[PDB]
DNA sequence: CTTATAGACCGATCGATCGGTCTATAAG
DNA sequence: CTTATAGACCGATCGATCGGTCTATAAG
């Protein structure tokens, strides 16, 4: 229970404010419970960290293989799944805490490999809609594995380093993007 | 000239470990100097860091000036600043501490300003060399403030989501795109 | 029954590493039981050490019982004794957390004697062994107290401080001291 | 000097209370420092313990370096060496929270070869007066690496041991001892 | 009731850590 | 005065540790 509460304040707090700079105590005062509740169930910070991203990635592989139904065409779905980075309220939300975090602890195997995955996750996602969408006839693509590199990185700065702006903004400004992506693609 | 020494290996602990990561004593056991005389020098962590962002966005800016001279067309332009952006020492190099800088101190307006500008000078080198190939039929688009966002922000999700990969091979991965992000333009 | 698993692992944790050293939650774990029934069956990480120890001090003086029988003279004993406080598991083993333990409670009257007579039962069994050794010529100690005191705190000495060498290294050392001392009187 | 007051503090401390038992807070409070002084002055409590240690050992050399000189036979330096061992206020009387401080990190290297080279040099000193007695004929020993590790350990025994019989008595029994050993040592 | 067994939860506090300040210098 | 260099020291915390307690269960 008061574990939930702490995964709960957690992601708040992290998206909020990043993970270093966001304090035990104050995951603790808000989650109404204690440091050492805490600790009994996360054996440190990182783990609590690590943890919110598993819970946040399914929470939202769950939510795009459900969403994306409405989506008839592979377009319409790149078309979705972008918009989907501004809208959603998984992974996506806590990114800048994920770079800060991959940034120093890159050089602790138990967490790089167990982040690098969820990357891939986002990097495929786009790999699909890409591939089939090759197939049926929508856009005949060369390298599918860079192409849906590019646009997955891509995607993500327009996210992550965009945040100033207003969201009908950002949904906007983001949908002009997938619009010209859409293009380069086409033709030769 | 320890306060150079001092600049230095102070970028290389941000560049390397970020802000949080890097602290005064590293700098001080690195560029051998004191604690009095680092804080003599520099008023605050955060006033070395902006310094050298500052010091640092210049360097670049000096760097693009020489760049695109040997260089024709905008779209020519595009194509190498967005690789220089990549091959850069400048700057670039420390967009990860740059993102978990502001998402910490974003809070009061104070560094929230700062940042923008630095920022927005970026925003600017795009609007730059796309109003300029509006203006040369280099293509058309009605809206280059869009336009020149979705670049900048795009390419750095590029340069700052990858750190995996060669160089080599992301000059490619990043040429892609600036071909794939071009063509999408100029066709009503 | 859980009671007994949960000493063994507290028993064999205490000597491997100290008293303070030894954490309840690795208890807990390494016998496979849980906080609730460790302090059901015990009421404090104190109580159960002090318990450890009357239990382990008590199955000591029982192997020493059996053991000496072997042992005709008081000289026999006495290599015996000291060889056996090297190969014993049950309370020597046991030095460090003994005094690591004091040294932090000896500064109250319930743990002082609590375990300060637990050890004079090292110094008596010398005491035995010197004095029927002079009502039996095997040598005349003039003074049992100060030699069985001095046999015992060397021998404790030897034990714990040598811990770094394997067995039967040290009980090639201990047999050297039990000869030089008894050589000596 | 703050330095020096806690080094001072600390091992009173350490010989009253052992190792894990003597705080850091303790022994900032009474040095009248503060932690934060005490841990930029000593990476870390076991170095502060190491630390004092070291000087420990040393200025127990000098102690013995000077009273070796008031001994006429190699006989007689034994009897010194071991009533200086349990009078001395250097080392001996920490030697709990060394015992102590040895098992719990008996797995860490770096401590463990340290402790033992401390240990050691107390053994050499026994080989010293064992092997120039014999070259001059005091006595006969064939193993004095074997009776100096015998000598040592037990004379350690009977210093740690002991606690509570006045320093008088003590260097009574102490003294009791040297005269049995020393004895055994010889042809009967 | 009693006996056991889990296990979530915490008060108290411990050993670090990290900006940064203050006093001492020295020399133009 | 100024610039510049050193470095002992600490205030404010921070993440974790660790005995130990309280509720929930179950079976006699």
């Amino acid at each position: 229970n008061l574990k939930d509460k702490i995964l709960g304040v957690a992601k708040e707090l992290f998206i909020k404010n990043g993970y270093n700079a966001t304090t035990t105590g104050e995951i603790v005062k808000l989650s109404e419970s204690s440091k050492g509740n805490l600790y009994y169930h996360f054996k440190t910070k990182e783990n609590l960290f690590l943890e919110i991203l598993n819970i946040e990635e399914s929470k939202w592989q769950e939510q795009w293989k459900k969403e994306q139904i409405k989506a008839k065409t592979n377009r319409e779905k790149f078309y979705l799944y972008n918009e989907l980075s501004l809208t959603t309220e998984y992974y996506y939300p806590l990114q800048n805490a994920i770079i800060e975090f991959y940034t120093e602890y890159y050089k602790t195997n138990s967490i790089n490999e167990k982040m690098n995955k969820l990357e891939n996750k986002y990097i495929d996602a786009y790999h699909v809609i890409f591939k089939e969408g090759n197939l049926n006839g929508e856009w005949s693509i060369n390298d599918v594995n860079a192409v849906s590199k590019i646009a997955a990185n891509a995607v993500n700065g327009i996210v992550t380093f965009t945040h100033e702006q207003n969201i009908n903004e950002r949904i906007k400004l983001m949908n002009k993007f997938s619009q010209i992506f859409l293009n380069g693609l086409s033709k030769h």
